[PDB]
Formats: structure tokens, C-alpha cells, sequence
DNA sequence: TGCCTGGAGACTAGGGAGTAATCCCCTTGGCGGTTAAAACGC
């Protein structure tokens, strides 16, 4: 998914909206692979108290 | 104590109830996640 979205973000320059549905329990590793291999896209991650 | 009418016995049948066949939908049990509600204390 990573290099999918990165090629074409970097073909297109259209690095977004782009919208991902992750369960839980694995979006910390979502995140972490997400500042490891890919620092150039950001993300937004909704978690914790309201 | 005497009298009689409501109760009982025999015969007929048809319709409501019992039984088999069919199936799907509502229920039951469980888990994830979130958070407003429940518990404890001064």
C-alpha cells in the first residue's frame, strides 16, 4: 500500500486526500512503518480520549 | 312422599382439533471498541 500511494503521489503530485481504514491493534504499526519507510507522507491518526 | 323435568343413553356426522411436512426469521451466545455511566471517598 505504501508503494502504491508513494508512486503515484510521486507521478501524479497529488500526495492526497487520501483516506486509509485500519482496525485496531495495528495502527501503531501502521504508523511506525509509515515514519520508517515513508517520512515524505504524513498522516493523520484519530486514537485516544475524545 | 309424590311428581316431573332436566338428565341420560343410542345413533349420526361434520367440522375443529391433532399430526405430519416445510422453512425461514427471530433469537441466543460471544466478542470489539468506545464512553457515558457506575463506585468509592471526603
Amino acid at each position: 500500500s505504501i508503494s502504491l500511494i508513494t508512486y503515484l503521489y510521486e507521478v501524479k503530485k497529488d500526495i492526497g486526500p487520501f483516506l486509509v481504514i485500519v482496525p485496531l491493534s495495528t495502527i501503531t504499526n501502521w504508523t511506525l512503518e509509515f515514519e520508517k519507510w515513508a517520512p515524505s507522507l504524513n498522516t493523520i491518526i484519530y486514537k485516544g480520549t475524545p
